[PDB]
């Protein structure tokens, strides 16, 4: 029954058991996948290793995507331990906290470059590094957010990065489709300051009147990584309780948001 | 015993084992669903019944969406035999043949109305009819095509219909989301079949997709069916109001595919000849 | 009297001097256009005729798009009086979604969508090289908007028609576009809500004016936009870019401040 | 009755008389605008200065967007010479030449960063530098291409850049709209030019556009310039955060154009 029975996958971006990458990894494990994990540094190694064992994986590799010299060891590790890969989860996004404040206009060039390098270029370098180990039918998944194509408060440069990221998905889908490899983006809604407001705005205004769970994001990701979605590539797939369809605030005509004030 | 283990679904639009609705039904059956089927007419009934038997279904009902008289009995049947529904597949699209001939400019008002009624309004009437029987968490799926949002040849009024259909999906997602019911559209690429291989305009669209899609293939009925099953299952419980492309990536292409040949970006279509 | 001299245009959908079609007609007149107008019925005639020759037009023709008998006399009239056309303005408006009857659905689709097909097909032989056809739409076509329902289906179909007609007519160097307007304040409870809401949350923190919609329409009808076809052009103070309500420090919605 | 009479605008990105920035500048000049221009370096000043002089402009300033030290003098210049600005044209895009060939997968980190910096961040730095000089009602325009949102051959990292650029347009529209300042992007189709039809890849995309666009033509520099002028003028008062396609309709096509004849569909491309 397992939709990834016997398929090998690399999970990049687990920070703890609430990480999107962990939800996806857990659903993939439940579908029979053979998993491997990366960790950013020694601090996150303390969280990734127990998670990896939780999910039956002894394959745990150091990868700081900002360090070019990490990629060639990763390749070697994967080749020695797994031999090949059937899927990659790329769940990596970072901007300086300050660039996530105020206005886009005040973004520094260094903050811009860091956001673009970590959030966008790392998908290129990761896929190019592992590109020879990918089996026929392999699937590469990255993560995105509605701020790529609409204005959302408190996104700023991350909105630029995610837009480029979704564009990269399209180009990579063409690059890798020649070899029957798929590339997709999962555009997730927020999962339970500014975050509490966006959570509540999504909860009040989404068609399903709820925030998505980590499990729902993980199951959608597993679907995109599995052969169930072998006809799907270059897709930006919204897992957001329907929020993306809303052109305005939801109403009952008074805004539901206003009813919530009593 | 998978994701639809024990979930009840109505499949509208099976004409034969090549129907998109049949691919979706088959994948749902493989995931444990309890299925029911409609038939447009007695000729198609001869065909819906063996498919139903193959997918373990004794629930087979007459539904011609053009006849309003058929909806209340369908409701009565479903309430009698199944009690409730956890998913609906709406695979219904029709325009008179002359409407996909020529240009949109030449479409008759009667042909326009028939296309809109059968391809769009029927989703409203089916969903409103069955709305009281839908359980918490239910999922409604319709079918669409890139012609809704881009120009596609020999599509004409259907491109208008599919656009309206996708808009309907959004509005229904808001209407039904209050009750934790999801509504989505699967936008399928063309599928190569024996019958389709007998028509020239279809042959071109299939060949164009195969040559220019990122995956350099046409999607299979199995691939469309599995994507549909995903959207109907609890795996996609976070997904609503979505237009989900199952088209080998074709939707991403802004121009013809090229291969660098003899240092020049030559079209892949030209190399084919 | 610049970019639409000597250019002849038919304006469909004027009900009074606040109509979108009237704003567009006004801007075209200011650019030197020779205008003609349709009227729905004799009641509207009494209102269209004064507006017309306010814009120097004695060319006022009957058109209820729901009536096939009107379309050929219209062609004849235009050919008689104007000879040819350089632009057409199609500004025609009419209608839960689950509760929509087949009757209401068909009326909305016929009036809002099919009428562009019948009007353009009727007048196609009279359209000059470079002519421009403009219709009107709204964000409810592609996003959920409250109190829009079947009209959101219609406008979605309409924008799709714009694409297909752009291909049909571009063969003869004729352009087809849609202007997607934001709401305009005029002197109804839900409309008041969508209007303040747009005003509070739009990037420009204002509702668009009739003049702004009219000038954008003029641009699309003029040779200034001769490179533009099949376009849905948003004239909405930027509202279409918003993925959520606008904010002001500790995450406060601007909506909550007024 | 010029659409920009008395309005002051800065034009960034003129290299020659075939530049998109020059076409936009020409249409603005015809509508009464007071123009100012930047030049990349001493070599490009030779071309920019005379173009500016033919459009009655003595306001010619050095700006290499990669050199941060140019921005503060630019502000000082505009402030001294013009006092304020009613519009800005940002027509600046560059990727290394290897990155625009082959695949996106082979892009170096340095090439990626250069493309993002020159094509995207430069709009942020220019707008942030000149913001205090922007008058009520001002309009900021940048340039884009369909490769931002669809795959286009031999565009690669620039497709990433332009996608980011269009997203920036939205965010800036929100940032600046609170001061009644508009921000838009013009998405241009390819223009046929002498030099540009000597490169085989450009000639192929140009002919593909010409054959398959609804209007069966390539857009001209004049058409792009007039659309830009409109977006910079008060005529587009109600338009902000928009990506406006000036491409002969090409963006609507979901496939190659075909004709019908004797019950047979043939791709128009194949008729040539």
């Amino acid at each position: 029954m397992g939709f990834l029975k016997g398929k090998k996958g690399l999970i990049v971006g687990v920070a703890n058991n609430k990480s999107i990458a962990y939800g996806i990894a857990q659903s993939c494990f439940n579908q029979g996948a053979t998993l491997a994990f990366t960790y950013l540094n020694e601090s996150l190694e303390k969280r990734v290793r127990p998670i990896a064992q939780e999910l039956n994986s002894p394959y745990v590799y150091e990868l700081d995507v900002s360090k070019e010299e990490h990629f060639k060891p990763l390749y070697d590790s994967v080749k020695k331990d797994l031999g090949s890969l059937d899927f990659i989860v790329h769940s990596v996004a970072f901007a300086p906290k300050e660039a996530l404040e105020g206005s886009l206009l005040e973004t520094s060039k260094s903050a811009f470059n860091t956001a673009m390098e970590i959030s966008v270029y790392s998908l290129i370098e990761l896929t190019n590094t592992l590109k020879p180990l990918l089996n026929n039918g392999a699937s590469v998944l990255t993560l995105s957010y509605l701020g790529s194509t609409k204005y959302m408060a408190h996104y700023n440069v991350m909105g630029l990065a995610k837009a480029a990221l979704e564009s990269a998905v399209r180009y990579l889908a063409v690059d890798l489709g020649k070899h029957n490899i798929r590339v997709n983006a999962l555009s997730a809604g927020p999962i339970r300051a500014d975050f509490r407001m966006i959570l509540k705005w999504n909860e009040i205004n989404a068609p399903l009147r709820k925030n998505v769970s980590l499990e729902e994001v993980g199951n959608a990701g597993m679907y995109l990584l599995s052969s169930l979605s072998s006809g799907v590539s270059g897709e930006v797939h919204f897992v957001d309780a329907g929020y993306h369809v809303m052109g305005m605030g939801a109403v009952e005509a008074t805004l539901l948001w206003d009813l919530h004030k009593e």
